[PDB]
């Protein structure tokens, strides 16, 4: 009644025994109701809050994962369950099974790829595992012999085949894999997909989620499915993707987490004895993403842009995304500035309307703004704990610990929902989300 | 390595992560491998530890404990799980099923019963309840509605059918109801029990649990087997049992947890309308049964001695269950005051070579303490939990909070052992043991 | 900004800090402007506050407190610190040492009373320093050793001086030494004191205090004053009080809190070895004091009622004194039952405008509740503190644990105001308050 | 008793309990009896464990420091309580208030200088005081207006005074100045310190400190005070003390300090808007003395080494002072990670024997280490705080929280002392040191 908030004890046993409850036996739903199978990078936040309970566990999440790693490299961004229906598109509305000659044996999954966040989910196990004594440091370590060539060749086939040009950015072909599906980033580049006579679907995640302002709208899901047949149609092929594709965008914010990721991998390289020309790849590509990235800055802000590669232009738009520079360094010094300058201030997390001191999805003050919906205005605590790591990495140590305190305590209410009304504090959208558990239990220590 | 010791947050966290871990759908296990069933007395301890993750759970779990209550109000101590076999004696030994008129339908249960903790999950059932909210508390007042005249059936067949000459003390017919099997306190009169031909039986707990200096001996199960014989010869008809047994004890611990479990559940009626009727039979047995436990002391120092009803002998050990008058109260004072300062004078909890400020099982300097061998020495959480709970009630708030700070430190290891060294703190027995997690989740808050 | 509030670290640190800034030495202010000097009972919660700080030094603290007992056992309300100006009514307007017979010899006090909470501190000091060793037992034992006698007399003025009659209920002479000055408790008794020819005065306290809301009028103030005139015309003398005095009312809470003093302080002396006559008689005035708290009450709620001794009327109002009994027990079971249901339901705790689940010091339905005016309504965390510790004495573990639960939230500001608007949580009064610092410290542990 | 150490809570508590009872009005004393005065880097430190307590209080410690810099713009290492002694050498030994030009008028001080750790505290002053509102953050705000010169003429002094050749290290007049008096790092320096005439004197910091082992000894002292008489024969002037001074060494772990010092000064001149010509001036001594500590560091290793200027030789020991590249950055990659390999491994964090995993002064495994002495081994909390501070900024967030663990578990005793025996934990030196009550509130949060 006086104080429906929990205890940090409270709500670190709450949050594990979400994470236990969601356990299929060798992997984790991305939530029980609206999301029941492995999702990449919710896979990769879920490894982390397993890591402080099960260094085993945290490891057999990723396990999982890579074992439906396909032929090329890439990471897709579902791995179906065994038999769970409820979602769509499922694997018969993406066929990767017959269509697609890179596509595993014996997982069922997407066609499409997302963020690159496993390495750090690797860094914190390792860390974790290294306070634990030798039998679980043996574990985190035969985990790294297991998956370090198949951890590289993820990060490869993402630099090799997401940045044919080498420009530094990661291009995707759906905005279902830049992991924020209805962000404004994409509204540009969705208005330019016409789509043909697609097949006749019936929606599945708007019978679990009743709210139309929290869930994205159905011509949405329209062109999200005629993107999923021009793939199909060339058997998603990556040789063939750049002549068919209806959007190509180069995701910055994408880019930003691989550089990070690849600076990650590459410090877990050295200190694990990985082959020297692995390692320097790491380097190389790291340092790459990070230039790909500034290069998209405004000079005054440093502001980050995404870009439309069929319209050439940079998409420019008031979200969070424009502080990718902030977690993969690399601006100078005053542009840097600039832009902490734009992240704490009234148009984003000192907005003096706001609850929490925290990073909306999208600024309240930008015309695509929506108080309830998605990526266009919630705050997430996956991108609070997202920055609050890259902060602390960066040496911001007091702004780092700024986020986490004012992310437990929005998460205090035990909703562990996915995101937050920014005004209110009001839990939206799915509740039971793993990874707003995975970070809670990461904050709390 | 330098400190192996958990966080309260990561502790709270690994327990409730054991707990999820532990639940086969509606029940949770006692212990995944050494117990892999539901308990009497652990699914009591489970609910408590349940109460801060889901009040809906912690009620599931009651209730699926009192779905298995014999026809005559009798709680059976084990409820096998659907087909798990692994234990000894299992469900063909104990042949309830087709043998006892009042065994349940579509349970499979033992023949035998533990002590009535119950009430007191309930308590803590409700009192977490009162703070969630309205929801929150119409859940734990509908389970009230469901199983009051179950629990009331418990108490009345405690006080019936093992209390037949109204002495304000249980009978035993077995060491196992006491939950304490090999505890001293039941040496002398195992040593009466004389066994016949029994049934050939391959020991099964000793399999998984390798050591024999922290598990019962061979010739013990021979005769806790014979006693099964005897009770399957009646058909466990309870008018039947007194003509028969071979170990026929009042439990003095047992006693006194029933008073208490009498007052808690009286208030709990008065404080929710149940029948008058109702109330006034609880506080009728609560004020027996701390008279049955008062008339056992010592007249000097208070110490509480169990009943061997077949030698007409006080049972005169120096255990833990010695202090069962300080559960339930009704003592003289000056004679609670010895009996306080037995509790913490070098006999237990003063003891010197002790390492954490507990009470062990059985007193370090008496002549059948065995430091490894479970209630003949090791200090036990679910002990610690229950004695610091009743000391809170009796108003001692000081000791309730030395007991709870010391099994805190003492479990911080995370191992969730059933008991600990008393010595050197190696946790013993079973790992992941159910109430071990669940005493630490209550402690926590 | 978005959180004012401190973590239970932060506010652990800033109320030792204030309490070390209030010291004045030997002796602890108890506010830094408002109350320049040592109060009776608030040195009590200082040596409270203190004893997980320093053993020693809050065992000076009630050294220094009895250091100016008077000859006959009396301790004043207040002993002033040597040289220090700026509250009224000062040691000039007492003039305690020229005419009172009684009064000490090094000290400078005033010439009436406080309840005696301070065999309360007497067992916190104890339990602290039981847990910390060897060198600081021997400090608080010999703090018995010296001053054993001197609450034994403490104990024994009030019991033969103020219960004449041996009515087991505590006569006062003015309201302040209820602790609570304007409670309305005492308006009628006080509308009977008419000021003769009073000298002339100006306050100081609402120099300090200037919002005329917080504090009590110039009307109250006269009427305090002209009792400090009858007072001194008999030179404080015991004896003549009954005679001269023109209020008189047996204080209701007072007497439970001395009952609860006295059965805490016997049973140190029994722990300590203290002469058995002494135990004896502490016992006897425990329970004589519990039966006339509990002859008070109403046959309906419980509520306990003050007495107008002068008037021979009982004294009906809806303040938090009314709840005397549950501090000392000794209500029918079905009259406490009752007596609680008061406590918690709209008329105090659970009144729906409240901003925590707490005791305000008048009910908000009352016709005399005033939301800032001093004893007339705000909520006091001494009070809190108070039930709180006397819940836990009774056994109420979950009662005492909500109100340190609801004084911890309402402190964490840091304000250590002596008391909070009851709905909008607005610190009140004299920031810097010892007694709330003490309070804060030992809800923390 | 059975756990010594205090709660979180209880330490914090008695942390600023300590720290308000060393504090004098307007300074703080370094520690009760043995530093009754107050030192340099040392009220630094007591600025950031007061800033959580009282920003106005912690600004005033700087104050108060700055108010006693001399003309030219040095920090003295002592700042002299007025009419206190028990210190040797006081004031009229070091007779700077009749000798030196440049000493200031309304304060008594020594002679010489101490590390700049200054910035650092004005950051935590700030960082405190933007969460705490718009008042608290005017007071830190006029702070800077008052008192920036005065820190850019601290820095400027530093920087042209004692770094007369642009080498980008710190020169050294007295062992004193380092604050790690009688680390190895300066014993060969020492061992051409020939006493003359030297002027008689008795000790007086070992009749407190009464142990010979923790304490330097007496031979060490007569150089001490003999490097006095040198700068006292030339009036303390700076251009003389290069042609007179028998010592004579850049000590590269000042030099580090100082580079993060400018680094983080001119950080705060840029939020604050400071004149750009020294924002400009500080980034340049940044960079400068982080070169000149790379330039003095082993190829293999990266241990940074200290120079005696009067040998022209470098200056070989193995103590913690090795690591100064790790606070201000500027190594090669490679060599970094060898350094960290140093610092974790079996010469220092990972010695085998350590009780807790820090930094002792002094390698175990070196000829030089004593467990006892002083800097010649054992462990420093204010070495753990600066190192953990200086590594959260460098981004190494799990290193720089490991520290900060094992910190407050070795500072739970409460002892509050300068340093413990690195083996056994025992506290060593002066017990009650603010700077270790400093370092435990800044930790604890
Ligand atoms: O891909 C989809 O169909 C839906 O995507 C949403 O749910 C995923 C699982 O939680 C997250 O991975 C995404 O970030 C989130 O936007
Ligand atoms: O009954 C048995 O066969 C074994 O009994 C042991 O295991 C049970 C489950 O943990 C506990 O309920 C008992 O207290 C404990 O003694
Ligand atoms: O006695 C007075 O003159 C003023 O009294 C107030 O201040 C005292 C010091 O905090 C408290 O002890 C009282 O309870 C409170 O009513
Ligand atoms: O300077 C001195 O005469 C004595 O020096 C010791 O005491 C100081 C006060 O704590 C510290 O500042 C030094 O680091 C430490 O070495």
């Amino acid at each position: 009644p006086h104080d429906p908030s929990f205890t940090p004890t409270q709500l670190a046993a709450r949050a594990a025994y979400l994470l236990r409850g969601n356990d299929l036996g060798t992997m984790t739903t991305a939530a029980p109701l609206l999301y029941p199978h492995m999702w990449s990078w919710d896979a990769a936040f879920v490894a982390i809050g397993l890591a402080p309970l099960s260094v085993e566990r945290a490891v057999v999440e990723l396990d999982t994962l890579l074992s439906a790693q396909w032929r090329n490299g890439m990471i897709p961004h579902i791995v179906f369950a065994n038999g769970v229906d409820g979602y769509f598109p499922g694997p018969a509305r993406w066929a990767t099974a017959t269509l697609a000659d890179n596509a595993p044996r014996n997982r069922l999954t997407s066609g499409i790829t997302q963020p690159p966040v496993h390495a750090i989910a690797v860094q914190r196990i390792l860390e974790h595992a290294r306070t634990r004594g030798r039998s679980t440091r043996a574990v985190a370590e035969a985990f790294l012999d297991r998956r370090w060539g198949d951890l590289m060749r993820w990060h490869r086939w993402l630099a090799e085949c997401r940045d044919r040009n080498e420009r530094g950015r990661i291009t995707l072909y759906h905005g279902w894999e830049s992991g924020m599906d209805n962000s404004p980033r994409w509204d540009s580049a969705y208005a330019n997909v016409v789509p043909g006579k697609l097949p006749e679907y019936q929606r599945a995640d708007n019978v679990i989620i009743t709210d139309p302002s929290q869930r994205p709208s159905d011509g949405e899901y329209d062109r999200y499915l005629w993107l999923l047949e021009e793939m199909k149609a060339v058997r998603y092929d990556d040789e063939r993707l750049p002549s068919v594709m209806s959007f190509q965008v180069e995701d910055v914010f994408f880019s930003a987490i691989f550089s990070v990721a690849c600076q990650v991998l590459a410090e877990i390289g050295e200190d694990y004895k990985r082959p020297h020309a692995d390692v320097k790849d790491l380097y190389l590509w790291a340092e790459r993403f990070r230039a790909g990235v500034v290069e998209t800055t405004d000079q005054r802000t440093g502001a980050a842009r995404d870009f439309d590669v069929l319209a050439e232009k940079w998409l420019v738009t008031e979200t969070a995304a424009q502080f990718a520079p902030l977690l993969c360094g690399g601006l100078p010094h005053d542009r840097e500035r600039a832009l902490l300058k734009l992240l704490e201030g009234p148009r984003f997390c000192g907005h003096p309307d706001l609850k929490y001191g925290l990073i909306p999805s999208t600024s309240p003050v930008s015309r695509d703004f929506r108080p309830r919906e998605y990526w266009r205005g919630p705050v997430w605590p996956v991108l609070t704990w997202l920055f609050s790591w890259c902060f602390a990495r960066r040496g911001w140590a007091e702004r780092a610990r700024l986020l986490r305190q004012e992310g437990l305590r929005q998460a205090s209410d035990g909703s562990f929902a996915a995101y937050y009304e920014p005004f209110t504090g009001e839990p939206l959208g799915s509740m039971q989300q793993s990874w707003t558990a995975a970070a809670v239990l990461d904050w709390l220590g």
